């Protein structure tokens, strides 16, 4: 019995710029 | 019995700039 | 920006019995 | 931007019995 | 920016019994 | 019995700049 969700994962975000207004 | 969620994960964010206004 | 691998994950094992021989 | 691999994932095993020989 | 691997995860094992022999 | 959430994790943020206004 094993449970192994989301293993070995990568995310990359390159040069993001945020100009949001609130 | 094992539970091994999210193992080995990477995140990269490269040169982010935040100019947000509140 | 979020990364959430294996997030919110569940395992349930109910009344397991082990009689293994080695 | 979200990344959520294996998110919300479930396993259930009910009354397992192990009789393995080694 | 957040990274949250395995976040919010649960395991339950209910009334396990071990009679293993070596 | 093991529970092993989020093991082996890396995060990298490279040369971030924060100019946020409140």
């Amino acid at each position: 019995i094993k449970h192994v969700p989301g293993g070995g994962s990568v995310q990359i975000v390159y040069k993001p710029v945020d100009l949001s207004k609130v």
